């Protein structure tokens, strides 16, 4: 849903991440987000907090920074949050829209995004994620390829 959030929203978001990062080091911590919790009249132990994080966390650093805090904001998940942005990097070489990508596309899009390889290459790199072998690449092995 961090997606479909508005202009003012992320603005007022950023207000609130400031807030909570007390020490303005661009992370929030289960210290600091304690804090806020219990001004709100909640007692969470310091595993829930840590679970609080865990469920946006995802570099794995165990702290919230913006872009995490966004997903958390939208009352998101960090899978569903990726699985968003997988899906809009899959729709830049997709320029068709039919849901695979071809080596046409692959090859065009990697050309204009600064990366000429050849028609070798191109066909090499759709063989190699192509699973089911219809010569083009869906999103799930559009998600394999990215790992
Ligand atoms: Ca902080
Ligand atoms: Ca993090
Ligand atoms: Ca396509
Ligand atoms: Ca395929
Ligand atoms: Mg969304
Ligand atoms: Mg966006
Ligand atoms: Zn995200």
């Amino acid at each position: 849903g961090a997606d479909q959030l508005t202009e003012e929203q992320i603005a007022e978001f950023k207000e609130a991440f400031s807030l909570f990062d007390k020490d303005g080091d661009g992370t929030i911590t289960t210290k600091e987000l304690g804090t806020v919790m219990r001004s709100l009249g909640q007692n969470p132990t310091e595993a829930e907090l840590q679970d609080m994080i865990n469920e946006v966390d995802a570099d794995g650093n165990g702290t919230i920074d913006f872009p995490e805090f966004l997903t958390m904001m939208a009352r998101k998940m960090k899978d569903t949050d990726s699985e968003e942005e997988i899906r809009e990097a899959f729709r830049v070489f997709d320029k068709d829209g039919n849901g695979y990508i071809s080596a046409a596309e692959l090859r065009h899009v990697m050309t204009n995004l600064g990366e000429k390889l050849t028609d070798e290459e191109v066909d090499e790199m759709i063989r190699e994620a192509d699973i089911d072998g219809d010569g083009q690449v869906n999103y799930e092995e559009f998600v394999q390829m990215m790992t």
